[PDB]
């Protein structure tokens, strides 16, 4: 057939258990339809489509949905919002992101890039066409992208413009790294155990890959030097508890006696700078007992340092804050068009 680049309102789908008390299931149970029981994907032969992950409206729409999900599902005791302040009940909630499918209404279709080393921008020569994206888990975090998909070939570097150092860099890993984070039975004391062996290996590979994009220059990793706790640390939510974990051991250029298990120190903060921008909020103290999540690190968000134009090296620090980049990391291979 034929089509034309177009933006329209998408709808969502899920496998939300209607009996579930969990907040992602509850939101999906009443804001999304059931997943396509017979999903039909059909490859388009001799067709080349130009995709642009950084200028894609599916990002902004999914981002809209996640603010909605969080605003109805999270119960802070007090919300400080731009001069207003609201007290409330803050019961414990059950939190565990479920995949969400995004789907075009009639008159529109979703194009999907299957070029395996597609970097997100430019043309794609193996294009399919779907009614619905795949199941995307909306995991909220900084620096480390958790529980996502992997690049099926090489490690991929994505940025709207690598020459601009204000542009976030998204590295898509081809090998997942486990991050196992516990708060066992100070109650906010917590920690993350990562296999230093595997981690160091793939960071060297990132290093390798990054050097390609930077004329063989020297690649150096550093901790963030400026920003709120949420972006200077690895922030994420595990079972309703906001985790803040120190990344300094995972970005030491020493090991790019150090192959055991890295133990990142962590704190469970009750007062957080909300990622939606609204302000700052307070929550109740953590649950009794063992609070643990085992996640897959599938990508890394990084920022290059400015002012290295005639310098010997390039400096990269873990990044985050704009969580459209997180949706970016899974919606890059997709584009919405209207059948003409
Ligand atoms: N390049 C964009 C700059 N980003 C920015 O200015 N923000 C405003 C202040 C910090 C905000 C934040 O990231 N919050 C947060 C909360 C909970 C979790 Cl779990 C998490 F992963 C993150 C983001
Ligand atoms: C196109 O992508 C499909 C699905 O990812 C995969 O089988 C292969 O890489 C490509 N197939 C052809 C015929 O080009
Ligand atoms: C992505 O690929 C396009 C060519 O399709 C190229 O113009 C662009 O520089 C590449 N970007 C990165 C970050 O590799
Ligand atoms: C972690 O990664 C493996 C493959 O590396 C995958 O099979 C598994 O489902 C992933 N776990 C989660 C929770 O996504
Ligand atoms: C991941 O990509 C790197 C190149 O970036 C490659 O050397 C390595 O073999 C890949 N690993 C896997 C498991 O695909
Ligand atoms: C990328 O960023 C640099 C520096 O901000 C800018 O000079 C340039 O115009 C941008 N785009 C390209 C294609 O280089
Ligand atoms: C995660 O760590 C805890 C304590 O550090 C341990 O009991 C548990 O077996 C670990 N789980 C995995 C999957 O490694
Ligand atoms: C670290 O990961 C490697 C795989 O590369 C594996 O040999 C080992 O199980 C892991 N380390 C520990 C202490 O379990
Ligand atoms: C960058 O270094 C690699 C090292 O393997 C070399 O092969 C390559 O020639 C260098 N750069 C360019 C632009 O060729
Ligand atoms: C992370 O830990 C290092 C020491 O290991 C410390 O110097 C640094 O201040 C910590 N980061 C933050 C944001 O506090
Ligand atoms: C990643 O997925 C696993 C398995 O579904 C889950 O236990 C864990 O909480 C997830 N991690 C995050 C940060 O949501």
């Amino acid at each position: 057939p034929v089509w034309k680049d177009a933006d329209t309102t998408l709808f969502c789908a899920s496998d939300a258990k209607a009996y579930e008390t969990e907040v992602h299931n509850v939101w999906a149970t009443h804001a999304c339809v059931p997943t396509d029981p017979n999903p039909q994907e059909i490859h388009l032969e001799n067709v080349t489509e130009n995709f642009n992950m950084w200028k894609n409206n599916m990002v902004e729409q999914m981002h809209e949905d996640i603010i909605s999900l969080w605003d109805q599902s999270l119960q802070p005791c007090v919300k400080l919002t731009g001069g207003s302040v609201i007290k409330q009940a803050c019961p414990k909630i059950s939190f565990d992101p479920i995949p969400i499918h995004y789907c075009t209404p009639a008159g529109y279709v979703i194009l999907k890039c299957n070029d395996k080393n597609f970097n997100g921008t430019g043309p794609c020569k193996n294009v399919s066409s779907v009614q619905c994206t795949h199941g995307i888990k909306p995991v909220v975090s900084t620096q480390l992208l958790l529980n996502g998909s992997l690049a099926e070939e090489e490690i991929i570097i994505r940025s709207e413009n690598l020459t601009n150092n204000a542009k976030t860099i998204i590295v898509h890993l081809n090998k997942s790294v486990e991050i196992n984070c516990t708060r066992p039975s100070d109650i906010r004391k917590a920690y993350c155990e990562i296999n230093g062996t595997k981690w160091n290996k793939v960071l060297k590979q990132v290093t390798e890959k990054l050097k390609e994009h930077f004329n063989n220059k020297t690649i150096i990793f550093q901790p963030p030097s400026g920003g709120d706790l949420e972006i200077t640390m690895h922030s994420f939510n595990c079972r309703g508890e906001f985790f803040y974990c120190n990344t300094t051991q995972l970005f030491n250029n020493t090991c790019i006696g150090c192959n055991g298990t890295i133990t990142l120190p962590c704190k469970i903060k009750q007062i957080i700078n909300m990622w939606q921008g609204t302000g700052q909020a307070m929550y109740a103290p953590p649950i009794d007992g063992k609070i643990n999540c085992v996640s897959n690190i599938t990508g890394i968000l990084l920022t290059r340092d400015g002012g290295a134009n005639n310098t010997s090296n390039e400096t990269f620090r873990p990044g985050g804050g704009d969580m459209r980049d997180n949706w970016r990391s899974e919606l890059y291979k997709y584009k919405v068009v209207q059948i003409e």
